[PDB]
């Protein structure tokens, strides 16, 4: 109601006139006036503007544009009321804040408030002459703005413009922030490195994801330094960064080793990718028998002495021996994997057809430009005993010496059997055992070697 005339629960405060908004001819005077026995302030705010005013009363003579917003009176008791103030202008129905961004999957709001509320439809529109995407939404809004609804990647750099009945608006720029989606896609340059007491250690961990806010770093993983990395970054376009954090080591030292996890982090998730080092101080090698270093093999059959072993450097010469004399002639060689750690090779001699007479010690035989290496394989073949020598040192006593395999025992007959005088025998021939038996002949009236495989013999005679 109008207040009277007078000539000359705790409540909110009350504003005159009582009214929503107010439409208010530019040039105009803007009289406000709050009624509270306990009034603080009154608070202005368009956009992002504020203003305060500490009189019961807002005066503002000659009304302006930018004068239209919300005018909220305030009292003690922490209670208040508000008013809207329009200042229509037939020039300027928009006060805007260019400044337009939004978030993926969340709302925004076009800033272009309208200062005159008298008019028909409030909707969204075209930019440079094109109209809309299908699919959008907007709830506009004459106080706050148009505010287009669940904002889409697809959005961005996009063009738009402020509709009502048609009004003209100001030129607008959307800039759409990205969601992740997504885990961040990290990698490295080389999951793995053999490394030597003295060079570089290098490194680059790739990161690529939708925005700059990713979170990524390298982790020593018994953490002691965060041992700086060197970062550098792109963008490819709109939603595509990556950024690459190399990290080195000048002196590598044995020390040093451990693994250097690359690990990436957004508000959709985490992603992680491992680098194991390992630094030596000596070139080195060592060996892998795949069989008994000691074979055994059948006279006519056949036997493959293979062998793995783990090398870093490289080797640069490799071989087998059987006689004080190598191969070119019988044998394999090959790397275990071919990936870039392979370290580990194998050999395989491949003997065929070996007659009893091929026994022997076989060599294996590798290096590279550190450390030398190698280990030899016994091979004994199964054949009939070989009467070495027959001798006759005398007491009258015969001698018989035999080799072969297994080992020979030699038995004696006269014509039953005679007893023996002997024993072991102590070098070459290799994988092939000799005896030596001996009998007395001291005993009158007118030699046999033998194992699991076969029997030779040699004869004496003499006379009483
Ligand atoms: C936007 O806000 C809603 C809640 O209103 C939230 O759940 C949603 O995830 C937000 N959008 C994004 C992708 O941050
Ligand atoms: C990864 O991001 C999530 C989501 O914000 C956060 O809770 C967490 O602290 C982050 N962890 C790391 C390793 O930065
Ligand atoms: C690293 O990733 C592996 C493989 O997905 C996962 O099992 C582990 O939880 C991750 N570690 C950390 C600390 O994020
Ligand atoms: C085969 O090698 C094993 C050890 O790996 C050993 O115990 C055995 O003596 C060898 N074979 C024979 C019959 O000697
Ligand atoms: C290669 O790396 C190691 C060494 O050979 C092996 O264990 C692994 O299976 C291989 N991985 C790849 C790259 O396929």
């Amino acid at each position: 109601l109008c207040v009277l005339l007078l000539l000359l629960e705790p409540s909110p405060p009350s504003i005159h006139p009582g009214k929503s908004d107010l439409i208010v001819r530019v040039g105009d005077e803007i009289r406000l006036l709050c009624t509270d026995p306990g009034f603080v302030k009154w608070t202005f705010e368009i956009l992002d503007e504020t203003n305060e005013n500490k009189q019961n009363e807002w005066i503002t003579e000659k009304a302006e544009a930018t004068n239209t917003g919300k005018y909220t009176c305030t009292n003690k008791h922490g209670l208040s009321n508000s008013i809207y103030v329009f200042v229509r202008d037939p020039a300027k129905l928009f006060l805007v804040d260019r400044s337009l961004y939004g978030k993926e999957d969340n709302d925004t709001l076009v800033r272009c408030p309208l200062t005159d509320p008298e008019v028909t439809n409030y909707s969204l529109k075209g930019c440079q002459g094109k109209p809309l995407p299908k699919d959008l939404r907007f709830i506009p809004d004459p106080k706050a703005g148009i505010m287009i609804k669940s904002v889409k990647r697809a959005y961005h750099r996009l063009c738009l413009h402020c509709s009502v009945d048609s009004v003209l608006s100001e030129k607008f720029i959307l800039k759409v922030r990205p969601a992740f989606k997504a885990v961040p896609v990290v990698s490295v340059s080389k999951a793995s490195y053999l490394l030597r007491e003295g060079e570089e250690f290098t490194v680059t961990c790739t990161i690529k994801d939708v925005s700059s806010s990713v979170y990524s770093t390298w982790k020593r993983e018994n953490s002691q330094t965060k041992l700086q990395e060197k970062y550098n970054s792109w963008h490819h376009g709109d939603f595509n960064y990556e950024r690459q954090a190399t990290l080195t080591i000048s002196s590598a030292r044995v020390n040093d080793s451990g693994v250097f996890m690359c690990y990436a982090n957004n508000t959709f998730g985490s992603a992680n990718v491992t680098t194991t080092l390992e630094v030596v101080d000596k070139g080195f090698i060592n060996i892998f028998p795949m069989i008994n270093t000691t074979v055994f093999v059948n006279d006519g059959e056949n036997v493959d002495l293979i062998v793995e072993y783990e090398a870093f450097p490289k080797p640069e010469h490799q071989q087998w021996i059987y006689m004080n004399r190598t191969f070119t002639d019988k044998w394999e060689d090959y790397p275990k994997s071919e990936n870039e750690s392979n370290i580990r090779y194998v050999s395989e001699l491949h003997l065929t057809r070996l007659k009893g007479t091929e026994g022997g010690t076989y060599t294996f035989l590798v290096s590279n430009s550190d450390v030398n290496a190698a280990i030899a394989f016994n091979v004994y073949v199964n054949t009939k005993p070989e009467i070495l020598t027959y001798d006759r040192l005398v007491n009258g006593m015969l001698q018989c010496v035999a080799a072969g395999f297994p080992e020979p025992t030699i038995d004696w007959y006269f014509c039953v059997l005679p007893v023996d005088v002997q024993t072991l025998n102590s070098g070459p021939p290799f994988g092939k055992l000799v005896v030596q038996s001996s009998i007395d002949s001291s005993a009158f009236k007118h030699c046999k070697a033998y194992n699991d495989v076969g029997k030779t013999s040699a004869y004496f005679n003499f006379a009483f």
